[PDB]
């Protein structure tokens, strides 16, 4: 009855806070950050500990010997330190985040140690896998295939919060998602690989998402959704797509970020401001502030009021200091962090829309769809944190009450561990509903 929690936060207040019910369960934590891990043993009854994970391994790897499970809250790249540490004291193991390649490589010693541990639980991947497998699994029974499998999702904020220029606000720092516009996309359509290629070309993949009449949204594709055919076993397949959501004018947005070159890592250059900056950037000198706006809408191509306003109206040609960083993409999330962020008394939500073409041995086509949107709790967790933390949270605590039996690493891909999930996250305020037709 005793569990290590590794990460600081935030997705450990909702571990903790389910965890930490029945008050037969001893919480341990430990962090790199001291203001926070301090400032959370205030809320949740919980032993701290200071440590770097990667420099003070040793001390890590007597803790673990001492704990009946671990949780890694911390960035994907420091978990295979965490799974060496727990197969040595044959401790069982949940994380939140991908399985990378670099942790794959210890399934034979992970099932050599004779215990478990559990990846890929949250809110992308996590509760994506755990809705698919639901119904792939519910059309064998009858004995039906899978044609098609269509899934978006997207975390963004309440609708009343929308008004301004993303339409969007950060839980946390934009590098990761800012970085992501300039990737690919990869998904099967019809039988025929379709490839997008990331940058300033991207925006020409934007749809318009319109199973919500009152929701104005747009999609994209996601990255590479043809490697899902193995991991669900639906290579039968004929179309696998995978996409995000957000409301429409996100990524018109973005796209100016591109054509001013500022979703780069090259370091940056009496302290800088922005006008500064950017004057760098459109090639003038350091001029008066009606000059730049001639010359940055001229970059941003065409009479592009829209793009424009937008960047005036983050303060992008004020004379604000560009904030410490280590590149200039790194000093353009800070600022949007400084100027997007949530109230404390501001709703976010999410919102997953999946869709199956499923083929019964009698011949007919079944449209299967299903629809799960949550808001935010004023006094209580975000959309986002509830999502993420509890599929995590309440696979740990069910290893700890021995209702998982399977032994290796595995996904939440089993009955075994997205049947209870599914059925307990009702509770919490995570509702999914479903519809059929047939033709």
């Amino acid at each position: 009855r005793k569990v290590l929690v590794l990460g600081s936060g935030y997705i450990s207040e909702p571990v903790l806070e389910y965890l930490s019910r029945d008050g037969n369960i001893e919480i341990t934590v430990g962090s790199d950050m001291k203001n926070q891990i301090e400032q959370l043993g205030k809320k949740y009854n919980i032993n701290p500990v200071s440590m770097d994970i990667c420099k003070q391994e040793e001390k890590l790897g007597f803790l673990v010997a001492k704990q009946d499970l671990v949780i890694s809250l911390l960035p994907y790249v420091l978990h295979p330190l965490v799974a060496k540490a727990c197969i040595t004291n044959k401790v069982n193991m949940v994380t939140a985040s991908y399985i990378t390649p670099a942790l794959k490589e210890l399934e034979k010693s992970v099932e050599d140690a004779g215990i478990t541990i559990i990846g890929e639980l949250g809110l992308d991947p996590g509760l994506d896998h755990m809705l698919a497998m639901e119904s792939i699994d519910k059309a064998k029974e009858v004995g039906a295939t899978i044609e098609s499998y269509i899934s978006y999702c997207g975390g963004l904020p309440a609708p009343e919060h929308s008004n301004n220029p993303l339409r969007y606000k950060f839980s946390w720092s934009p590098v990761g998602v800012l970085m992501n516009v300039m990737q690919s996309a990869t998904y099967l359509l019809d039988g025929k690989v379709v490839n997008v290629a990331g940058g300033i070309s991207f925006l020409d993949a934007v749809t318009s998402m319109d199973f919500f009449p009152g929701l104005n949204l747009e999609g994209y594709p996601n990255r590479d959704s043809t490697k899902y055919a193995e991991i669900y076993g639906i290579s039968s397949a004929h179309t696998l797509l995978r996409g995000t959501l957000r409301y429409k004018g996100y990524m018109k947005a973005l796209n100016g970020f591109v054509k001013l070159g500022l979703i780069n890592r090259e370091a940056l250059p009496n302290p800088l401001t922005w006008k500064q900056l950017l004057c760098d950037l459109v090639g003038i000198s350091p001029s008066s502030e009606h000059d730049v706006l001639k010359e940055a809408v001229l970059k941003k191509l065409g009479g592009d009021n829209t793009q424009l306003e937008a960047a005036e109206w983050l303060g992008l040609l004020g004379d604000e200091q560009v904030p410490q960083a280590e590149s200039i993409l790194d000093a353009l999330s800070k600022h949007l962090v400084m100027k997007l962020s949530y109230g404390p008394e501001e709703k976010d939500m999410i919102v997953m829309r999946d869709s199956f073409g499923i083929r019964h041995p009698s011949g007919h086509l079944e449209h299967k769809t299903i629809d799960l949107v949550a808001y935010g709790d004023i006094n209580g967790f975000s959309a986002m944190a509830k999502t993420v933390g509890l599929p995590t949270a309440m696979a740990a605590k069910m290893l700890l009450d021995g209702e998982i039996g399977a032994k290796g690493l595995m996904g939440p891909f089993s009955k075994e561990i997205y049947g209870p999930i599914l059925e307990r996250i009702k509770a919490e305020g995570i509702i999914y509903t479903t519809q059929s037709t047939i033709k």
